[PDB]
């Protein structure tokens, strides 16, 4: 089984890796029949997207911004406005 | 999808933006049946509530009673023009 | 619509406001389910049951609150106010104000 | 209803309450199944388990309690298990 | 029933107890079907991850995490790779 987001990360169609080694600057959260939107300082930003998975990792950045952890990279899908979350790192 | 807060409010019926930046001073939580009521306001007197014009719902509760708990600054909402207290579609922690 | 605690405790039937200001000083919780705070200065008070008070009260919602409580006594932070059912003893919690 | 430890604990069969004072200095859990486990050990080698969503919560406030250091005022519990199963708890 | 991890370890089959007494250098967290792959490292580069939802034991390691609390012991299934938790011990 893969062992660390990169191997992760190929698994995946479509997606790349973001490496930030940054807290989140900005946390947005509205609902939609919950969309959650990060950004960082540089301005890369970020949206969540299965039900239970999707609600952890929105718990997860939601506290990862309370908290000011960094972020280490992101695994997200490319071809979505913004990128889409698929696996995040945190270290 | 829009990727700030401004423009997905524009999206909504009967919404407007609120800029704050401050944290939220009284955090209210009470037994409504099916649901809790949750009221916010700040020191201005500004007050808003969640609660639809059913997870995510739960989940935007959880956010306020943390940013209470914490004294996180609260930069925007997105609220709906309905009740006082103000529906809240989203939120904008900065 | 009631805009805070003194407000929103006028709709309930037998219940009253609590001014408190002050911490939790003793949780306790019970599997046998209840959850019970008490104050410095002896003033004691219950999570209620599900389906009760006129089903005011349900599990989901009862559930948040006893979260709520639980971080407030973990945290130290103050309590303002409780609207309380003076139906029950200890009196049962409707609803919660912190400032 | 009761209104504390001491009188819901005596609401019930084989059950005692024991004073600790002590914060919770070994928190071990297993995963969810028939094995599914979670023990609270004090320094004094004091040693005690959670056996529905009651259930969950009781768990949650150990692993809190162990978490931040809190104290763990007195334990209601059921003494004819090993570990001793907790019915309810005080912090204080 | 068992009061320690040992104990506990010992009513799985092909378990091992890996003693750490280290934080969580490293936690990642991704999208499958149905539920989140949970991966955590080591300084030593010694990884893990959550299988058989298993939620409480994902929600633990990722508190640990966030919170920089040492993992005294792991109870895995060693023939995993990344060996899959079975039980955890917090000490200190």
């Amino acid at each position: 089984a893969p062992q660390n987001i990169t191997e992760l990360c190929s698994e995946y169609h479509n997606t790349q890796i973001y490496e930030l080694n940054k807290e989140i600057k900005t946390y947005t959260e509205s609902l939609a029949g919950e969309m959650v939107i990060i950004s960082f300082a540089n301005g890369a930003t970020f949206q969540v997207e299965q039900k239970r998975p999707l609600e952890r990792m929105k718990d997860t950045l939601r506290a990862a911004y309370f908290t000011g952890i960094k972020v280490s990279k992101l695994c997200v899908w490319n071809n979505k406005t913004p990128n889409s979350i698929a696996a995040i790192e945190l270290s």
